[PDB]
């Protein structure tokens, strides 16, 4: 209580004022009851509420409910990351002109699943929570454990009473927007996108692709999702250079725990005594795991271009400071 009375009596600015389709976008100078207004104002504009019957205060409550879980003293994967995401997605949607491509209910799974793909991280890779021996990893069979968490906790939130934003939903548009949710989560596992990316570059190579296709659909959101979340890659230097603090951070504190409960020297990655890796180290990720994916959406609609500008523009300012 509180933050939600505040939030629900607040009259959401425009998407122009609030600049969220601006791919350029940047959330650092707002406050977090601003981000909330944000979001809600990207249900509204993808004609999500009145479409499928969300009351204000239901989706008022389910924001901050998805806020809220969150680990705050995460250093990047945290609701600010989770809310980048979605931004990233509606921008994409609509200044790269994706929406006209998808359904409705692909929409409402895509912005749900960019805000709560991450709910709950712990701040520490698959990897980590396989060697120190998780419960969860238990659970999932060592597969995506992160994500598979990230999407029980989706349903937990998305099942709360006063937080139900999917209840107005048929039985059938239901079952359709839970199985595209799970599956655009589950996308978010770096190791899912890099297993299957092949078949989607490959299909654009040799003239294949087609949307009209459920399958290349699926992948193609698959891949949507890995583009929003990798997304601060895009950003302009000052932002992307604030955000890479934020994902080293994360990662040496990770090494740090490696070191203590593992008895292990971290990765490089991980390794905060070799952090003068890490201009090397982007432009390696931008070479092998972004350039691809900016080019690939951007042939599906040329309208996304500034993202890969953006990547580009920063591998430029990274491979300067590791020269
Ligand atoms: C500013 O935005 C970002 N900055 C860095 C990352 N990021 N995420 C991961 C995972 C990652 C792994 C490497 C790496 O070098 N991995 S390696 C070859 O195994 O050493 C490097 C950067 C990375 C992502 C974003 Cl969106
Ligand atoms: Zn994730
Ligand atoms: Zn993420």
């Amino acid at each position: 209580t509180r933050e939600l009375q505040s939030l629900a009596a607040a009259v959401v600015p425009s998407a122009q004022t609030l600049k969220i389709t601006d791919f350029s976008f940047s959330d650092f100078e707002l406050s977090d009851l601003e981000t909330a207004l944000c979001t809600i104002r990207m249900f509204t504009d993808l004609n999500l509420v009145q479409n499928f019957q969300m009351k204000h205060e239901v989706l008022c409550r389910w924001i901050l409910s998805v806020k809220k879980n969150y680990r705050k003293n995460v250093a990047y994967h945290n609701w600010r990351h989770a809310f980048n995401t979605a931004q990233c997605m509606f921008a994409a949607l609509k200044a790269g002109k994706i929406q006209n491509k998808l359904t409705d209910l692909e929409i409402l799974a895509l912005l749900i699943a960019a805000l709560s793909h991450d709910l709950d991280h712990p701040g520490v890779s698959n990897q980590f929570l396989i060697n120190t021996n998780s419960e969860l990893a238990l659970m999932y069979n060592d597969e995506s454990v992160l994500e598979h968490h990230h999407f029980d906790q989706c349903l937990m939130i998305l099942n709360s009473p006063g937080n139900q934003i999917l209840s107005g939903l048929s039985i059938e548009e239901y079952k359709t927007t839970l199985k595209i949710i799970k599956q655009a989560i589950l996308a978010t596992d770096l190791a899912l996108y890099i297993k299957r990316r092949g078949e989607f570059f490959e299909l654009i190579r040799k003239n294949q692709f087609n949307l009209e296709d459920p399958h290349e659909k699926e992948l193609f959101l698959a891949m949507l999702m890995t583009a929003c979340d990798l997304s601060a890659i895009t950003k302009p230097w000052p932002i992307q250079q604030r955000i890479a603090e934020l994902v080293a951070t994360e990662f040496f504190d990770q090494g740090d725990r490696e070191r203590k409960e593992l008895n292990i020297e971290p990765t490089d990655l991980m390794n905060r005594e070799k952090k003068n890796k890490i201009p090397s180290m982007q432009v390696g990720f931008i070479d092998a795991i972004c350039l691809q994916l900016y080019e690939a959406l951007t042939h599906v609609s040329e309208d996304c271009f500034p993202l890969l500008d953006g990547c580009r523009k920063n591998r430029q300012k990274w491979q300067a400071l590791a020269e």
